[PDB]
């Protein structure tokens, strides 16, 4: 592939998070790396304007599947790491069930050696004292299955998938995403058949961190096929 060869090591990553959830305005940076020889990812997560009006959690799948591991076989459905190194445009609708729901526009692509995602955030129809707003949210992660699919008329592909946030008292909070992902260049790119990602998930903190933060670490693989 075009890209392949740009994820061979450890690949240094930079985001950048604009965001606006019901009025509440914030910025988030992060840097970390990616190996995607095994599908591995750290992060670290900073809320530049102090205290983040979201729970953590919330902003994860928000926060580079090119990181993936995609094994020898499927390597030719890998859209991900195709794209590479012009990028492309990852657009999603998340709605929080009995809440509001984010919309999201991001670009995923190097500068120089850096992979970066710059995002921007809205954020609209939340409950000032719903789970979201009222940080009901344990600061937690489950492992999820992510659906691809090819998307022809748009040269790109589209995504669909549940993650499930588990609330303080025993409960669940279920955020629906709907994702869209197409080609910033003009350049060819592999559309994969039918499959799937396996996401696993880390939270933590650094216990030398004063600000507002989350560490993450995340591991990624191809499957389905």
């Amino acid at each position: 592939s075009k890209g392949e060869e740009l994820f061979t090591g450890v690949v240094p990553i930079l985001v950048e998070l604009d965001g606006d959830v019901n009025g509440h305005k914030f910025s988030v940076s992060g840097e970390g790396e990616g190996d995607a020889t095994y599908g591995k990812l750290t992060l670290k997560f900073i809320c530049t304007t102090g205290k983040l009006p979201v729970p953590w959690p919330t902003l994860v799948t928000t926060f580079v599947q090119c990181f993936s591991r995609y094994p020898d076989h499927m390597k030719r459905h890998d859209f991900f790491k195709s794209a590479m190194p012009e990028g492309y445009v990852q657009e999603r609708t998340i709605f929080f069930k009995d809440d509001g729901n984010y919309k999201t526009r991001a670009e995923v692509k190097f500068e120089g050696d850096t992979l970066v995602n710059r995002i921007e955030l809205k954020g609209i129809d939340f409950k000032e004292d719903g789970n979201i707003l009222g940080h009901k949210l344990e600061y937690n992660y489950n492992s999820h299955n992510v659906y691809i699919m090819a998307d022809k008329q748009k040269n790109g592909i589209k995504v669909n998938f549940k993650i499930r946030h588990n609330i303080e008292d025993g409960s669940v909070q279920l955020a629906d995403h709907y994702q869209q992902n197409t080609p910033i260049g003009d350049g060819p790119v592999l559309l994969p058949d039918n499959h799937y990602l396996s996401t696993q998930s880390a939270l933590s903190k650094d216990p030398n961190e004063k600000r507002d933060h989350m560490v993450l670490l995340e591991f990624v693989t191809a499957a389905g096929i």
